[PDB]
Parts: structure tokens; sequence; C-alpha cells
């Protein structure tokens, strides 16, 4: 069972399977420097409920696993009638942050199973299966070369899953400003 | 007279339209602009983007550089398929293309070469903002709202807001150096 890079960050795409009439596709960026042990993703929030709440929320979430505090910047995006969206933005949050979205260590502390091999994103993959625990079955999708991630999945495919698609991966180089 | 944008500047974005129509998405995504090097990159999924006419829903990340006028795109095509769970997306890589470039999205003297006025001051994004409204010669109006204290966009309006207009909101605009590798022009 493989590591991830030490950094990765990628434009990713975020989706749902099966799509259910309400489930959104939408797309962000993410940075994970494993050697500072930080993270930062910005994206409209998926899953959100505009039903529940009364908006869509964009997020920019930077994750700090070393000093274990999340830190977030909030816009709501609401709909009036006059029909139209009302941006406002939301007060920013802090709260606790036990690990990264991705740990580098996850197919490893988690005991990950190859399961086989799937074109994704049109490289060849690697399917690592592992159980995320008291929450159910995750499959991370691997370069099969470069070893770079490809797809994220939370859940079962064949039943109810999340899906979240990397198609351009850069390991370079990420300046501090990004994560001030 | 109004200013010149950032030399620099980078900003996740927020892209959606006024008035919302039913086949109107709100998309996010990011995007990258140098203005010494003439250069520009956005990874989002496009907006607006016709999958009833092409099949599927689009993201792409382009690299256009108005200096060597080529741009370059890297593409991923997002197909319904309907499955025995009911339906499920399908991605397909495209080919990446390459062609022709002539000016940047959002050109650095904009309002000024397109002759914009102050309409006046608005709250956009939580802050005092500037609207500097201008024509596209044969196109419609727009409006560029601008951080009144530091000058960054946060808010570009083509079309006008009233009747049609696209909206892209730039919620942490950001004008530290951009790394060359940004505008690599590589998957
Ligand atoms: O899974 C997704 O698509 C998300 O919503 C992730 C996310 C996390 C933090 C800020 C924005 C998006
Ligand atoms: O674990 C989560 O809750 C995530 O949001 C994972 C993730 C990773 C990369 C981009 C978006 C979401
Ligand atoms: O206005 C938008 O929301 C866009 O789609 C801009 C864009 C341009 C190039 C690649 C991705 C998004
Ligand atoms: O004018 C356009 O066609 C654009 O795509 C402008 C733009 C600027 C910043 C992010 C996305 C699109």
């Amino acid at each position: 069972p493989p590591l991830l890079p030490a950094r990765w960050s990628s434009a990713y795409v975020s989706y749902w399977s099966p799509m259910l009439p309400d489930d959104q596709l939408t797309s962000g960026y993410c940075w994970f420097d494993y050697e500072r042990d930080i993270c930062r993703i910005d994206g409209l929030f998926n899953p959100w409920s505009e039903r529940d709440t009364g908006y869509r929320l964009w997020m920019s979430e930077v994750g700090n696993a070393a000093s274990g505090r999340t830190w977030k910047q909030k816009v709501a995006y609401g709909r009036e009638r006059t029909e139209q969206l009302c941006e406002r933005p939301l007060d920013d949050e802090t709260g606790p942050f036990a690990e990264l979205f991705l740990p580098r260590d996850v197919l490893r502390r988690l005991g990950a199973r190859h399961i086989g091999r799937r074109v994704v994103l049109g490289r060849e993959a690697d399917g690592w299966r592992y159980q995320r625990p008291g929450k159910g079955p995750s499959t991370l999708y691997l370069d099969a070369a470069s070893g770079t991630p490809l797809r994220m999945v939370t859940g079962d495919e064949a039943s109810r899953a999340s899906l979240r698609d990397f198609p351009n991966v850069s390991e370079a180089e990420i300046p501090d400003a990004v994560f001030a």
C-alpha cells in the first residue's frame, strides 16, 4: 500500500453516484502540502442543501493538521425574486481539525486492498478500497504509474457515493501565501 | 479617470447569471492573471455550456497567452449515462486543444481603453467597492467592481444585470507572485 505524493494540488470535480435530481456537479481547486501538514480547498460546497438552508455555500477552507485548527472563509448565494442570486458573506469560522482530508498515509493506516485496475480520466489507475471506521467503504484511485490521485470515492459507487476527480494534479512547490 | 487592474492577481471565482434562468448554472473554480507576462489561467466547469447541444458538461483548464497569441485548453467531458442504478456520470477526457488567442479575458487597461465611468460605490462581497461602467463596442455594457481600498477585482458584470448579465465574483484575490509553472500549459 503506497503513500500519496509529498505535495500535490489540482483542480477538482465533485459529484455523486448515482446522480439524483438534486445532486450537484461542482468544481474548485485544492492544495495538499504534507510537509507542512496543511491543505486548502476552494469551491462551492458539495453537498449543500439550498432547500434546507436557503442558499448555496461557496467556501475556502484552510485545514492545518499540525495546529489542529481549520479556518473557513464563506460566502452565501441565496435566491430572491424580483429571479436572481443574492451574494452575502458569512462569518469566518474555526474549529477542530484532526487530520487532512486525504492523509498521506491513509492507505496504510486503514489497511487498503487492491481491488484491481480501472481507466480513470484516461489514465490507468490502481483501485485501493478501504473502510472508513464506523462510516463506510471508500476507494482511492491512484495513477498506476505517477502515483498521484485520480479519483476519490466516499461510499459504494454501486449503491450510493460521492466522487471527486482530480484532472490536473501538479506536484510542484506550493508558495507560503496559498496557506496564509 | 479609471485605474489599471493590479499588475498580477489570482482568485477563486464563482460564476453565475442575472437573472438566473432555468438552464443557468452556478459554478466555481480558480483563475490566475499576470499582466506583465500577458498570460491568464482559468480552471473550472465551463459556464455557460449547453449540455443539451453537446451531450455533456465540460470541465476545462485554459491557459491564454496574449503575448504569443496562443491558447491551450485541457478538457474533460462529464456525460450522463442511464444505468441499472438509475443514472451516473461518465468522465471522458477530450484531446487538449490549442489555437489563437487575441486578448486576455480581462485586460489590465480595460476600464481606461473602453472609457469607463465611475457610477458609484457599492458593497460587493462584504467589501466597499467602486463600480466602473463601460461599453464593449458592438457587444453591450459592462460593470467592473473594484475593491475601493486595494483596487483588486471583486465582481465582473458582462451585460446589463437588469436584463441579462453574467456575474463572476472573486472572493479571495491575492496579489502575490504567480509561479511560472502555473502557466506551464501541460496537464
Ligand atoms: O466534496 C466537495 O466537493 C466539497 O464540498 C469540499 C470542500 C471543502 C472545503 C471547502 C470547499 C469545498
Ligand atoms: O473528506 C472530505 O470531506 C473532502 O472534502 C475530501 C476532498 C478532497 C479534495 C477535494 C475536495 C474534497
Ligand atoms: O465564466 C466562466 O465561468 C468560465 O467558464 C470561464 C472559464 C474559462 C476557461 C476555462 C474554464 C472556465
Ligand atoms: O470574459 C470572459 O469571457 C471570461 O471568461 C472572464 C473570466 C475572468 C475570470 C474568471 C473567469 C472568466
